[PDB]
């Protein structure tokens, strides 16, 4: 079918979109750096499986690609944002705007604009990147940490109503994925070369390790593939047994 | 001490207003009406133990009550947004903006402007009332349901650095909630008198009933004399029981 | 390799033991009627790819299977029980020892008894089908639903020590799962041909049908797979979008 | 009114039992101690305001009261387990089934006897005492932990049905409770002496200190007045902010 993977080079971009291109899926792909004739270019000649796009906004994008390919029928809504962490009384309130804006208004106006063609076919399926860190927040990272929230669970919401119409909806919220050259949000430097990181991630993942691009992209394709909608709603914790917690005194 | 309350004539605003006021705190109140003179005198007269404001918004509404009345010991970030049920293609991206900006942006503008004075001298207490829709998400609600659960976790992310600080941080998330007069969200008319209305509240809630004023007020009251600190980033289910679900057939 | 399905004959055990065999898998599978040769022989002559075994209890099961085909590599611990419906003061207390004793002891008994072989190589999966009960708990059926409960949050407790030897551990919590002739817990009949019934099940669940035994078994097939190890701990809710919460007056 | 606290001398037991003395209930108290008639009238002596039983039995206690007072109004389940750290294959099965019949069972046989009186008058409060340890799974705890979730979840779907009898139900989970000289389960020594478990204590909560008995007790007597019976089926995590999550290299 055809699939759309935002911010492909970043997050859970390339293990998703490769896996679902792998897969034999027509996979149509969004990233800021797509603005540039010279990045799509570059990117369509190193990617020949992939069709990255140069649309920027949700409605579009979607526009693009129902155009250029017929539909979509898989949504990989792949969010991104730079928090820095800070406390409360240090961020601006265009801190958490901003967060807000790139993790819950964009997934939801992507979704917006291309739940028409799904329920009209009564066929299509939603996946969210969001995060863990709802699960287990961290302190100083509030702006975050709620909008990744919002969004987990715009996505059980939708589910409820988008059942009807035979679309499963799902949310995946990683945590120590390992993100190789992308600086979102783990990196091999310094998540796979620095001790004292290594000793961070075998500290706090119960699987004491990042997890792959491959793992979330293995996810995304068989949530997508229509084996098992019925798990619609799901909120999954890609995060490899984090959060791990501290013990007592004694204990290894 | 003394305590703020927003949006004072609706959701939860007076019920928490009145019991922290019994409690002997000096409530300072926020209103939307209270931009007007006439409205703000109105209030005064009626609830002369209530302190009305009529400054609107955040950063100015902190300094005004600081400046009246010293300081801000607790914070009750009650928050309201008109919302209306609509399939996600049918609303319009603007309409989740507006959910977000009231039912995010807002109270963690008024954390952001008060936390400091709170830490510098190590005391305090927030409470955030949001909604149980999360809990239990209705089919078309979208943009409510995922705004309000952004404020749950705000509040339950802040309660990780505040804790440092010694100020432990709730969300009371309500439903089913009387709300007498005012639309937000459960009026005694039709709630209380349309024979349809009254039969869901029995059908739905374990209590088969509205939940008071009185309730919710005796919980922020509770919550913030000091009595259970040790609940902080407790997101409480004010919903009696809701919801219920949907047995099978036969069962009475 | 090889893995190992409970109550083969009931709930997830069909579909689970299906698509394990057909993704190469060597399924040893474990059933209360098997003590019988006549049950055991019956079995292996109509599923050719299935391995029956006669033993009952956790210990000698794992030990056979064992001999047999040298190691187990997947457990799935598919535990039912027949609870009815009672309220509180209607129950005997024996009715709740029982339910723990088949939903909780017995799946920790079974890991209890796997947990040396997989550590020592450091290598397996563990998958706990348990309930989504829990999730939307209906009136008067608190033991089972406990019950439940206990066992996922065991499924999600062991992931915690197991994730250190690359053993990850699941919980798949089903509703409304279709279990053909299974009397455990939604048979054909009267779930697929009953008026009331078959409208009961487009009213509670999103998805508005049963699930089926080929999704939970592709669920159960892919978490075994070693595609996505990195989901440990996770308890997977497979009821179709359930529970669907009742809307307000007037709406369709 | 007239309430039951079971092993008194533990866990939440005096913070229980004697802030709903202060508040005027009639507060009978269960005690494992308490079968030497020595070990009862030390206590009886020592606590006027309190009513010790001999009793050790669910039924048999609940009868003892009844007739001695005449009714049992609230009920503050008060259960208590002394659980080995240990790896899922250490364990004996019997040490699983010790730790469900001591969280699980016990809790349930007190309201399996109780809820009859209450549901009739249509009039009670019912509290568990059970732990946070579901909330944020230790490693090698996984009997103690899975068997206080079972307890949640059991409160939880008691609400359910008792709720339509006007019965609230709740449970509290805490953690990191001083208990004083009680071993159940953080003793004044090591705890509060020991530098090491301060600065573990100090490192995990984000209030960075023990729980109270004042603030269990508080929380219990809140509950139990009937001042917000909406909170019905609400389980409370007093853990002070636990779980701290551990944060990247680099942050303080
Ligand atoms: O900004 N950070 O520090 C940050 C840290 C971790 C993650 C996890 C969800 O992918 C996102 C962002
Ligand atoms: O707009 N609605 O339909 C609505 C319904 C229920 C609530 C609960 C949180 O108080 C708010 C709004
Ligand atoms: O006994 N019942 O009524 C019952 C109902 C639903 C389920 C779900 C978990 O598969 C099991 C048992
Ligand atoms: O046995 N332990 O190690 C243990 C530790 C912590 C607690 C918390 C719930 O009160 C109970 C038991």
């Amino acid at each position: 079918s055809t699939a759309i993977v935002t911010n492909v080079k970043h997050f859970g971009g390339m293990g998703s979109a490769l896996r679902l291109s792998e897969a034999g899926h027509t996979v149509a792909c969004h990233d800021e750096s797509f603005k540039q004739k010279d990045e799509l270019e570059a990117f369509a000649e190193t990617y020949p499986q992939l069709k990255p796009m140069s649309e920027q906004e949700p409605a579009e994008l979607i526009e693009a690609v129902t155009s250029a390919y017929g539909q979509v029928d898989v949504l990989v809504s792949n969010d991104i944002f730079a928090p820095e962490f800070q406390p409360i009384d240090k961020y601006a309130v265009e801190d958490y705007r901003g967060a807000v804006e790139a993790l819950q208004i964009r997934p939801f106006a992507l979704v917006n604009a291309v739940a028409s063609q799904m329920k009209k076919r009564k066929s299509g399926h939603i996946i969210f990147i969001t995060s863990a860190t709802p699960f287990g927040p961290w302190k100083e990272l509030s702006t975050y940490t709620s909008a990744r929230a919002g969004a987990c669970t715009l996505a059980n919401a939708l589910s409820k109503e988008l059942g009807e119409y035979n679309i499963p909806v799902f949310a995946i919220g990683p945590n120590y994925l390992h993100s190789e050259d992308s600086p979102y949000f783990y990196p091999t430097e310094p998540w796979k070369t620095n001790p004292e990181h290594v000793a961070h991630v075998k500290k706090v993942t119960a699987l004491q390790r990042l997890g792959t691009q491959k793992e979330l992209g293995e996810l995304v394709a068989f949530l997508a593939s229509g084996s098992c909608d019925y798990l619609t709603g799901q909120v999954f914790w890609l995060a490899g047994g984090f959060p791990m917690i501290e013990r007592w005194p004694g204990m290894p």
